[PDB]
This record gives structure tokens, C-alpha cells and sequence, in this order.
């Protein structure tokens, strides 16, 4: 079933959400089915549940082609519960984000180029995976959702903030 | 003639605006009958040349009833060139803004409470105002665009951004 995206301003995605709790369970796979299927209607490369208005430690995310990055590579097809991510260095990086629930805009946006993140498949195995470049920003994307954060707060460089269809800063 | 509103992320809006210099002409007169035009349809309280695509410093504003903020005082109708201004205080007061370049958002921005504006009519007289809450906010605000700079470089408190239809912020 595909769910309603909730947008910027609505409190619900200001929260930090709680672990989940479920994992193994059918409702929690009901719950991740429908998110890969909300993703998937509106195009998106990471959805995280408290999008959707559900307050939990979940996100979905991955690709083969991006219709809104058609130069970004293959990132798996991948649930996540209860998130956790280090930086195996210091190193920034500067790409262009977006986010469902802020349809239109986008803005640069410095994240690690290299991360760790672990948590949990929906059926319960562990999950550990290195992550760089897009891979990891769409996953500390996603994370920033559960704890209340979304991108704007993130700019540094307000000239590369704007809509899609009308901006011309080159990266 | 109504002119088309640029949106942000137009590098149009990012530019430092030069003075105007052909005050009483009928260009000037025919580009500010024009803006109010445009603020008027758009249902503005202030808009700034470069929004219309016109690098000059120039920016008309002003009501007597605003839909979009309904509980305003009449600020009167203005057309200002070449505008200063000077903060009568160092207090500032949080407030909700939107920008007709960034359709459908609002975000709580502060502002000093207190200022004297000066610059000049279009006939060009000399015009110098002391203003204060809301008149002051759309002039400083409107003046942001003659310098290259929008509402969001100036958010403190990213709970207050988002869509206008869905906020439920309680200044
Ligand atoms: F525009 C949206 F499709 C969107 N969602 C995202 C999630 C992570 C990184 C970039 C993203 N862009
Ligand atoms: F939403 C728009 F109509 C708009 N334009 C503005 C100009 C100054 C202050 C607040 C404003 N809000
Ligand atoms: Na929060
Ligand atoms: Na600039």
C-alpha cells in the first residue's frame, strides 16, 4: 500500500523516533513493503518511516537507476532498523540533495565520504555495511530523519539552495 | 504589464544590485507600475527588482489588507530606489516571513524590531522613514534581495521552515 509522504513543517517529522521492536514480524514486513513501494511511486532513492508518519527507527533505500540522479551508481536495495552510522574519516564531500517530503528544491549538502552504518534486516539479521560517495550520503540522509533533521538545517552555501528545475549552479 | 516571478535558485536573485539612476524618468515609472502590478497578482507585500529579473536597487511594498497575513497593520503603498537602512536598536523579534521566489514555504526569521529606511521616491524625492515590527521586517526583507540574499541563509530555528499548508509552528 502507498502511503501519504508527510511535508517539511509537519511536526511529525521533527521527532526522535524509537527503535523498532517488531523485527521478524509481519507487520514490521507489511511496514517495510509499503515503504519500497511509497519510494518507488515517487521516484525516491531513500524513504525513512517517520516520512510516512510512522515513528521508527526505519528506513529504505537503494536503486539501479535514478531517474532524479541518472549519473549516481547501483546502491542496493536495502530495509534498515535501528540505524547506527560512524565516519571512518574526516573527509567531506559536497553533492546535490533532495528530499520527498521538500518536493521541488534541492541544495549542496557536505557529508562524510566514508562511512560504517549497522542495524538490522527486517527479518532480523544483522546488517554492517562500508559505505562512500552516494551510498553513504543517502544514508546519512535518511538517518538525519530519525533523529528530527532534515537538509536545510545542513546548507552551508545558501547560492546552491533552489528548485530543480530552475538552478545552474555547477558542483 | 505583470512580469514574471524568477524562483529561487535564478542566479538573478543572487547578484548585488546597482543604484538606480533614472529617477522621474518614464522607464522608471512604467518598471515600478509594473512591480506593484506584479506584487498586486501575486498577492505580494513587498517585491524587489530582482525578482522580476531587474538588477536595480529598487522595491515596492505595502497594503492596507494582506491575505496571507491577515492580522498585519496597513503598511502604506511604497516605491523606494536606492534604499539604506540603519538599525534604531539592537532588538530583534522573530516573525513569520514567505518570498513570492519560493512558492508555498514560510519560515520564523529574525529582524530587528527598529529601523530608519531612506532612498528615494521614483519622482525622486528623498524619502526617510522610521519603521517598526512589520513594516520594518518587509523593508529589511526586501532590501536581503538588493544584496543577493534570501529568507532561509537567515533561519535560526529549522522547525519553524516548511510548507505553508501543513505548519503548525506556534509562534
Ligand atoms: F529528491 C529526492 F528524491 C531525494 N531523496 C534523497 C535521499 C537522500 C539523498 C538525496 C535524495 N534526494
Ligand atoms: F509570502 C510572501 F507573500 C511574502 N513576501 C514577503 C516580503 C516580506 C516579508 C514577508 C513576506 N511574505
Ligand atoms: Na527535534
Ligand atoms: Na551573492
Amino acid at each position: 500500500m502507498i502511503r501519504d509522504i508527510i511535508r517539511m513543517g509537519d511536526k511529525r517529522l521533527l521527532r526522535v523516533a524509537p527503535q523498532v521492536t517488531n523485527l521478524g514480524s509481519a507487520e514490521l514486513h507489511a511496514l517495510v513493503s509499503d515503504m519500497f513501494e511509497t519510494m518507488g511511486a515517487a521516484h525516491g532513492v531513500g524513504l525513512a518511516a517517520p516520512q510516512i508518519a510512522v515513528d521508527l527507527q526505519l528506513m529504505v533505500f537503494g536503486f539501479e537507476a535514478s531517474e532524479r540522479y541518472p549519473e549516481a551508481p547501483a546502491v542496493p536495495l536495502t530495509a534498515l532498523a535501528n540505524a547506527q552510522i560512524e565516519p571512518l574519516s574526516d573527509e567531506m564531500e559536497n553533492g546535490w540533495e533532495g528530499c520527498l517530503s521538500i518536493p521541488g528544491l534541492r541544495a549542496v549538502i557536505p557529508r562524510y565520504r566514508y562511512i560504517r552504518y549497522r542495524g538490522f534486516a527486517p527479518d532480523g539479521s544483522p546488517i554492517e555495511r562500508e559505505a562512500e560517495g552516494f551510498h553513504a550520503r543517502v544514508v546519512q540522509h535518511e538517518y538525519d530523519h530519525l533523529v528530527g533533521r532534515l537538509y536545510p538545517s545542513r546548507i552551508e552555501n545558501f547560492d546552491t539552495f533552489g528548485f530543480d528545475d530552475v538552478l545552474s549552479y555547477d558542483l
